[PDB]
């Protein structure tokens, strides 16, 4: 489902957050104070997924420079979690992932946000797990950037803060990002002098 | 909606191939030979999609050797596409673009593949009203040689997108596709995958220590 | 559809005026003015067009003249029109063309006006034909009234000289009361809507 | 209703023909024998009426050279048309009109071709109330040897349509169709058409930055 | 339908009302003042619509003297019925009748008192189809002062109606109201009605013996 | 109801005939040999119903010289039809009459034949209410020898139908079915009829205006 | 249909009372005050229906003393009805027959006490067909002096009722009103009731 | 239920039959064999239901020299009819009747016969709730040899009903059955009938009249 | 019925409480003071119901220390209620059993406690059809002060149910509700239980490994 350019949906569950158990956790909190990187995966204890969470626990420092708070989100209970960061990293766990990592349980937040797979007397084909999904949300809840991967495709840190430092830097400066655009590099006026003058120095 | 794992939408539509306009455009010609890359940005004669789509030709070698094709698009018409790749890019132009526009005239692959921007309703005697516009999303799509949809990606309108996200999600597909390996956070060409299994995540972690 | 003797459905969208891009155009500000010649084509950068185009840009003066803006229409964006009125007009452009050319970008307008081409079925929603717009022309009146609506396949150029016909009958009739009979031209003899009317009216023509 | 691109809807009814009243009048009998130009007048005995009829009749040999057969239409009874045509025109009639007028006396055929005037109402009970009059407005219709509408135009009651409109539709309908060239702005048979390519409007918009 | 002792349908319409065409005609104005005759043609210009409508004119002073408006009506428009009573009556014209002849032309006013012919049906694309002509019957409605409907009579196209079976059904009606004695079969004005009652029957039936 | 032009609705019910109780009546048994008129009455043993009964009685031989078939209905049951022609017309009885009484005892062919009286509702507890009482109004109509109704009338309670007028009607039905000549206004067996043109109304109205 | 504990329906209709017609005949009259015995019959004119009434006419006494009101019904018109009570018995006729003869001219009182005969068949446009006739089974109610049903019977048309049950049945529900003993099989006044409890059915049948 | 000329319900439940718990009875086994006396009481173990079933074992004789077999009935299972059936009279048991006594454990058979108390409605909640007690009246059926309901009766719980009324009415309908002869009001085995016919309830009332 | 966490549906209905018929019995009276045993059997005078019934008797005791009301349930009627407390036991009779039995003579709380038995389908003629029998399962329910269900059990007709289970589970439920403890699997009354937390888990498993 398209979310660009409307809020985040709403949620509050249950959460690890600095490896303990919370209740009623929300984007709410960032509201106004941060932007938020909120991204799905589909199973506890498997494969990419501790890759993927150990990689954005070693990047954490670089997305509170940007003032981004890192959510993780699956559909597997708080205590699945909990157990998970309760494990060594040499035994597959994700020992030290201290950001909070949201349990799905009910599979609403995933059907919200549509990252959820499967297709749906009630039977369903496949499996009701979230793919790798990610979403950039401004300090106003509203959603700015998206992307999906299939279960065995893992996503990219880099890309992921080059998508903030672009959101930034058009918040700060107005400037639209062209493509390939890097944080140092050259942005461009949203006009027709603008594209005329960004595109005649490229050649 | 969600496409991951399902059929990319079939469309045939007009489109602007190597600068001329060619009917009937469809990518069911990939089926079984090509990977795609479908990019769809909201307007023709703007500001970053002129940069997109010149970026993408010039990286079409890199796209090339990993045997994908890359189709733009946008629910502009075929004709605004032609005047557009026939307007130097000094200009503002998008000349020397020769891989294929199409045209979205009808609105309904945006709809299809779930980047139309804009919200519709119907009112007491309004019939259909639209907030906002009706254009696509900044959304882009990897499609491997099954018509399978394996990656997608859309942005905000001020937000250009990157080449090299594209092609190492196009490797990591890839790899996956021919060793079975699982492709980790960061990961590039060249460097180590994953076995799919307990023993493969847990060796793989123990190597990062 | 049919308009004549209802109000011209309401639009508000983005138009290239004097060449410039300008948002929250609509036909409200003539309510009351102006009359309007409002006219649809299928595709910017096409054949008959940039003709239709041109032509009312060279009659707009007989259009001040009788108080009537005329307002161009068509499903592409503003940036699409903006781009042809910056062509010169021996490479196909529009360049000159000065009255405002509407973007249709939700093709709302031209559904609401009848003259979006194409066919919608349900199966997602497919579509046949292009949903771009025929060549329609309405004329409306100071109160915002269709009077006369005329509609052309794509390939059948309209005519500045029915549309100022169309508007100096509408005119005549306002002013005295007078029906205009069939081949009436400005300056020629009207008819009186009345028995006696048409009975004196028709005497005439035996008699010349 | 949008006709342009689609067959012209089809029906069956008394006419006068030739000043006579005739059963089961369709424009079937014309499907790749003649061109149509059909047209809707709201009611027999007015004013703007027996001026276009009586027009198109002394200009029916301008649409007989192009092959096209000219068809009036109203809501009127059959017999109110014969009794028009018996009428001199100098009280008001339309004596010697010969094309055929159909009497379109359910309103069904200004129905489907988009031209019925009024706004119909159902009641608090069920009933059925009409706003305005159910008589057709000014409508003029194009249709092609296939049957298909190429072109239509309706006016307001007072505003009396054009003969030399419909010829010139005529004729810009039989170019494109014998020549394959789209005729521009103000085309008349005779002048100089268009190709419909990038290099021939560019060829036709130069030539009248001289001409 | 039936609409013996309901109100008889409102409407209002463009007439011919003594030659001239008039805006807005109704039956309203009738009430509490005339009975009205109301009655329904098929066509203008045709053959026995003509007799019917002139014979009404020649017989309108015994309306008259009733009390009762003769009002006829047709879904032809008013400017067919105005060129009508501009047509002589031997070219099959209805010169002369000054009486209103209401124009149906929306046959809203037909189809309220149940005389169109015709049949309607929608199709599957939306369309509505007709079975034969919307056109009137020969009906034929007696309407008190009050607006309810007493009499009402149709006929099918071929068959002309009788203007003293009218007269008489008014007479029927007005010696009802004013003496409350029910008329019995082929009454007229001047003879025995009967008092509703077990006596006024067995009293009536008696003297017709002999 | 609107009948005419339409199949008379089928029934099939009890009768006295001859004074005889039979069951299964219908108007099948006249179709192709004989026209109707049937006529419904409100209420056995009240006033003008029974000198309606008694008159079509005695101008039984009118119709029968014109191959029409007489028949009377209420909705009473065909036990008071029977006892009412054994009550004497000296006590209000219809004694006598020999024709066809049909007993519409579950007032169904008053309803289809729209002359059933009376307004149902439905009432709180979804109850059917009654307005008025569901007896028919006096109702006459001429069938033709295809079953199909040519005329139709119906008269409030207290107004008594005419016997002339029936005859007039079957006489006006028989002249246009011998003949295919209209008939005019006030026309009688005898009279001059109209031929359906042109031609036939302008020379039939001529002969009226020196008359 | 069950009536049995509930008000019996409620009507206004024409009836014949002591030989005269009368309108608005209703058993309101009768709430608080008398019971009534209320009975239907299908035709006037027939054959065990003249029986029943002319029984019910010779028994009133025995009704009137128990402060029973006896009403007849059916759907005939009350015309009929007169008709019918100023025949002779000697043929055929309920000549003094006395009290209140109603007449259910629209069915609906038979429809609403569950008595009327006939099928109703109706199809998509309403046309509504009927198997047989909608005339009243031979239908029996005792009404209390609340309006509640507390006996029904019905009957086929050849199968004549029994003045002696009625009265039987009138005499266990006022003993049960009176002294809430409930009355055992085959009871009849001034025989042994019974006691509504363990002992005192026990007791009962232990004396048999 | 109007079950008058109607088939009697069909049925298939637990009962006991002299004494014994016995499945799949049903009142098939004596179409065209018995008639059916069938009577409903509300609850075993109660006051006037063990006389009426007591009385009804007595008259047993009765009705088997009619061909009529007596059935009972109510919503108790068939385990609380066999432990009543083995209580004695005197501690308020109906020890010794013999003929079956029907389990209606669904009450689907009081729901059928139409002598079902209570009402039921389903709420906002869609939660079914029930006023009053689902259990039968006290309910009979005389149903004939086809099968068909010829006579019915329902009473209030403290109205006990008559043997003598169900043999009355057996009687006029055997008596119906082979002679023809329609029975007139308190009519018994032996009294004189009527011929249905005007003749018939003429000549009846007369011999009433003069003696 | 998943009535776990949820409110026990409520009911008001005849009872034998101490042997004596009673009306209007419901649950209301024990919020706030008393848990609730209730449990349904499926026919009184039956095999496995009896040894139920007395077993529950014989445990009141427990159940009075506990605060627990037993309640038992079926949709016989309170009379064969009260007629199988005054049988026996050694003839299969409840004698004895005093606390209270209520009568489901309706079947709402069987059906509303999601323990009724058989199938219900809806004929072509609105009519209802049953397949089996509606009567109750061996459904047990233990409801807490609040009114509350805890633990639900629900048996084939031919398993009896087991007090020390009814038993133990009430003794959990007041263990938890007193000192916040989780009763592990097969915890009795004096057993060690465990705190719901990581450690708590942790040191309860911690001990078992050892013993
Ligand atoms: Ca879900
Ligand atoms: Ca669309
Ligand atoms: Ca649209
Ligand atoms: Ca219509
Ligand atoms: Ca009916
Ligand atoms: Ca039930
Ligand atoms: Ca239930």
């Amino acid at each position: 489902m398209l979310l660009i350019g409307k809020p985040a949906p709403h949620f509050s569950a249950n959460a690890v957050v600095n490896g303990t158990i919370v209740p009623d956790f929300s984007l709410d909190q960032f509201k106004g104070k941060k932007y938020v990187i909120l991204f799905f995966y589909p199973k506890d204890f498997t494969f990419v997924c501790p890759t993927e969470l150990i990689g954005f626990q070693e990047a954490l420092g670089e997305f509170d420079k940007r003032d981004v708070a890192v959510v993780g989100c699956s559909t597997d209970s708080e205590f699945s979690h909990w157990a998970w960061v309760n494990t060594p990293r040499d035994q597959g766990g994700i020992q030290g992932v201290s950001y909070p990592i949201v349990s799905d349980i009910n599979k609403t937040i995933s059907a919200d946000y549509g990252v959820l797979a499967g297709d749906e007397n009630v039977e369903v084909n496949g499996e009701l797990i979230a793919y790798r999904g990610l979403f950039l949300i401004d300090k106003d809840g509203i959603v700015r950037h998206q992307l999906i991967n299939d279960f065995p495709l893992g996503r990219s840190i880099d890309e992921a803060i080059r998508v903030v430092d672009a959101l930034q830097h058009f918040e700060l400066y107005g400037e639209v990002c062209p493509l390939g655009w890097h944080k140092g590099e050259a942005a461009m006026t949203p006009s027709h002098e603008g594209v005329a003058s960004y595109l005649s120095k490229l050649e």
